[PDB]
DNA sequence: TTGACTCTCTTAAGAGAGTCA
DNA sequence: TTGACTCTCTTAAGAGAGTCA
């Protein structure tokens, strides 16, 4: 809602419902053939998944609240970042999963970044392999790798050059 | 069907017209601090584009040769690759500009991979800078960097443990 | 047979809003 | 007021197919 004490209060009643959501334990990649730990708060599978939770997608949840009698919802991972600027170089702020897991709503596992920032971070070699995000990812991404390229480039003429 | 013999003049006729678009020299970074040079065969922003080609979409062609009475087409960056299979790991292959510039028909720019692949070279440090891509980069990713992230991983209680 | 347009679709990282009870 | 569903949309890396002369 409008205000700032409202909107203070939505955060810390969503803080407060996340976290009794299930705390699981994830290992997970550094980059550097380090590993490290990562404690993700996992909204449930199915219904009920706590007060002001409900699930719009097969990975997509919207939280909701009545201020002044009227409704308010945004997207589930969007609360931590309710008084952040909701655009970056005239593009979207996302919330992004620095774990990677959708279903994790653990706001120490959020940043708020562009869909570009976002997305990139899946191949990142990770915050012991080489990452130079500057809000650092907690883990290597799980895209990071050679690839699988099936073929390379190739001409059977001679009209091209690099 | 079309022979493999059809293919090949199929993907010689491509060679020839793009050989013809204008070449457009890129000074790219590499990664490492240092800098390159790319030579970009550059399809027209408009009509006409070539013996062949016509614009589908903004940044999208297709090639369409008709052989023995029976119209075939093709999407404008796929000719290369017609003698290669067509899916690996369950994924479906597609033309990659390793130089990042659409316009671009230079088979030597090109590569046949996953969209995942694909999409991941844009944040690759490129060629002097760690990429670690089988088939190597020829640049730097136009979206490597630090990032622009707006709010990192935060809470206002103690409800959260990374 | 060819050119120059038209339309919609895929993917996987993210979104908004309506219908009922 | 709260819960549990429904639907379509955005983005930026990529696609296929129709109409008309
Ligand atoms: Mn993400
Ligand atoms: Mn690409
Ligand atoms: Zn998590
Ligand atoms: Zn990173
Ligand atoms: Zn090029
Ligand atoms: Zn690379």
């Amino acid at each position: 809602a409008l205000t700032n004490a409202q909107i203070l209060a939505v955060i810390d009643s969503w803080e407060e419902t996340v976290g009794q959501f299930p705390v699981i334990t994830h290992h997970v990649p550094l980059g550097g053939g380090l590993q490290g730990t990562l404690h993700c708060y996992e909204i449930p599978l199915a219904a009920p998944y706590g007060v002001g939770f409900a699930k719009n997608g097969p990975t997509r949840w919207q939280y909701k609240r009545t201020i002044n009698q009227v409704v308010h919802r945004w997207g589930s991972h969007t609360v931590p970042f309710l008084l952040e600027p909701d655009n970056i170089n005239g593009k979207t702020c996302t919330a992004s999963h620095l774990c990677h897991n959708t279903r994790c709503h653990n706001p120490l596992h959020l940043c708020w970044e562009s869909l570009d920032d976002n997305k990139g971070r899946n191949w990142c070699p990770g915050p012991n392999g080489g990452c130079v995000h500057a809000v650092v990812c907690l883990r290597q991404g799980p895209l990071y790798g050679p690839g699988a390229t099936v073929a390379g480039p190739q001409q059977r003429g001679s009209h091209f050059v690099v």
